[PDB]
């Protein structure tokens, strides 16, 4: 019911939706906040979904327009413009659209536009969450509020390892958001395969996920689901190594007063140089791994109409 | 919505059609809340209390994957017998127990949800979940508070369960715009005790005023529920110093043993019963009857205005 | 479609809304609670005049004899100003009870947003919003204003959050809940009495036209919630940084020492600060309200041009 000036759904996605084919949304923030590994790794993510028997929709703001599904040139535009592209959460969305700017959507904002377009399934690396020190700083991702209110299943590696996972798990419960371990009781640690922390429920198949999605929304329980999909054991980072870098990066952000939306990008960029780019490599792989699972979920859900 | 998902018993259906006042009840107090037989038999007696007050009880649970509004004696026994084998079900758990054809005992959050689906506006319980002790560090905060923020049901209780942090819970309710009504009390009752150092948001002396405020609240578009805090009858109340000791010890022990999540409340209540030689349980039972009685009057007074 | 028993809009305001004239809502808490008599009613009446001089139509909002009123006479304004703290301070949680019992009440930002939204008014001018209190990471004291800004579609023009609060935590809280914090011609978040602070707004916008356009896009895109427009106090009416801060710090330590909590906090703090500053903080407060009313009117005119 929304104006075409505000929101444009691409021909392929529009068609995939027309023909009731499985569609999987993707976020644009990851691919702004590292060229060339930026625009390239995004192109392959889509192909990964295409080879799975599903349809990719990468989501972004371009020229003040909310776009569902992008083109190679658009992807390239976002990858090269880099940090010069505004990072867009819920509170940012109206201003980029109004001012006709380009923007890269976080999980919260990608969920929003996905929902507007009727897409129930969304794949990313990791969700935002409660940051370390949040009991003091109140720094808590808008992603969690979006998850609370907006009906979309986000497939991820868990919360980004840079966050406070224990606080995050409590937060999700409080707000009624299912945290689903895929073939795991233990909450996947992003880079690491497990955590000291447990998911809310373990489900062993995409079909069981899709079936729960259907029940959830048919019962009117609005809000999304977190599917925590652990990283392949071969692409995992060694615990002491990944966590030593993270701990140091976190501590450096404090000394330097990094706050607000810049925190996550700063932390990940630091951790990436502190591991010599090994953390990035793992980040790329979990993305692929999530896009595959996301594709299965999407088709099962399509089956279940 | 689908009868595959949600089923209302004939007794409850007849009540809603004929506009007789209905009082919802939770099932988590039947399985995880107390022990057998004290669970099943008490649950049955609660229903009878409501009936004797001239209202219609609807106990809510998930049976074989079905959200049920109103339960047979058989079903109540099942939940009571199965006990801790039954999944404790809050908002986040609900979709999975239904999908997998399982049994579940519903918390305040879950019961509110199902009640609302049924058009039941009044719900009696022992005490609500809340902000936990230490939550400024742990973020352990019941999904009950978020349900009260967003779902239109009046929940009649003895306040929040006193194993929790009452001060933080009263701030939280305020922030989320939930009325905390003292029934014939300004002091917030604290479960087993009549008083606490804390206040409700408003004192009201009659079921009639409460029902009037419900109609006004919801006709003005202010979605969310209401907490009615109802002090335990004097004869069943527990001495402050005695119950507060047992609670402090149970809490300190939960933390030493690394108890967390949904297991916290059941663990704490069970330990308090131990430490009080079963007395806290006896009080928990009496406060539930008391709330069922008040809830019945509120439902009567609400139904009188509503339809 | 709200019952006329609950909600009454003044003939002028209703005429303006029908004819698509720009309307600015005003709160009543600043009248009864935020400021002393006579300076409170005097201020409130002259605010309405200010809005009129800017080509818009003021609507002061309060609860009068149990009725939510949009637009008030000067007597009603003066009644609220004279009765003072005898008038109930009404947030979201209080609203149903004052309306139900037929009482008078002065609306905070939260309940004013609610009533404005019911009347279809998109722009609301106030002094400063509630927010996260100092020590809230411990106390959980967090204004219901923030939750209302999260879920209700009204642009609130203020001088920031009142600086008696914890501004850093408030900025974090607003982001989590998806609420734009707009600097009018400023990068730094102004703090009430003070033009700047250590904190930044979410976005800087230099014209009322830009704010109006963002509002249309936000709401046409289905992103429910309000917007904070933080408008710095004009430099000549500003408090000296060192002086106002010593006053606030002391008032805050005193409120804590005296065990002042809950809804009495903000009015206690502002009164104490006025005492400590010799009425100077009040003078700044009155001027920033005028200045916000001016900007609010421009925003309303622009929005009306778009919508
Ligand atoms: C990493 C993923 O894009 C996630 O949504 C963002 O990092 C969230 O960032 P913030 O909005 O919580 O800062
Ligand atoms: C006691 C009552 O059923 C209440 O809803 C539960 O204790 C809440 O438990 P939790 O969901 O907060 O763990
Ligand atoms: C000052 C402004 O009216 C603000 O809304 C109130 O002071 C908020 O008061 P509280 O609800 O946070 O106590
Ligand atoms: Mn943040
Ligand atoms: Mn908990
Ligand atoms: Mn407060």
């Amino acid at each position: 019911k929304i104006s075409p000036e505000l929101l444009q759904i691409s021909p392929e996605v529009q068609d995939a939706l027309k023909n009731k084919k499985p569609v999987v949304a993707l976020e644009s923030t990851i691919i702004s906040h590292p060229f060339p590994q930026n625009a390239q790794t995004a192109i392959e993510v889509e192909e990964t979904i295409r080879k799975q028997g599903a349809v990719p929709a990468t989501i972004a703001i371009i020229g003040g327009v909310m776009k569902v599904g992008l083109s190679k040139e658009e992807i390239e535009l976002l990858g090269r413009e880099g940090h010069n592209v505004t990072k867009v959460s819920r509170r940012d969305l109206p201003f980029v659209v109004a001012a006709g700017k380009n923007g890269a959507t976080t999980v919260a904002s990608t969920m929003i536009i996905a929902a507007l377009a009727g897409i129930k399934v969304f794949a990313t690396g990791g969700i935002g969450g409660v940051h370390r020190g949040a009991e003091h700083t109140f720094d808590i991702s808008a992603d969690l509020q979006e998850l609370a209110n907006t009906n979309v299943t986000v497939v991820c590696a868990g919360a980004k390892s840079i966050l406070d996972l224990g606080l995050t798990t409590e937060y999700l419960e409080t707000f009624g958001v299912p945290l689903i371990g895929y073939q795991t009781k233990a909450l996947p640690a992003f880079f690491c395969r497990t955590s000291p922390f447990d998911v809310s429920i373990r489900l062993d198949s995409a079909s069981e996920i899709a079936r729960a999605m259907v029940v959830k929304w048919q019962s009117g329980l609005n809000g999304g689901l977190v599917v925590a999909n652990p990283i392949p054991e071969q692409f995992a980072m060694p615990e002491h190594t990944i966590n030593a870098a993270i701990d140091q990066a976190v501590a450096e952000a404090e000394a330097q007063g990094v706050i607000g939306k810049e925190s996550t990008p700063f932390l990940l960029a630091r951790v990436a140089e502190l591991t010599g780019g090994d953390s990035l490599k793992s980040n790329i792989q979990l993305v692929f791994n999530n896009a595959i699972l996301a594709s299965e979920i999407a088709k099962e859900y399509q089956r279940l109409a």
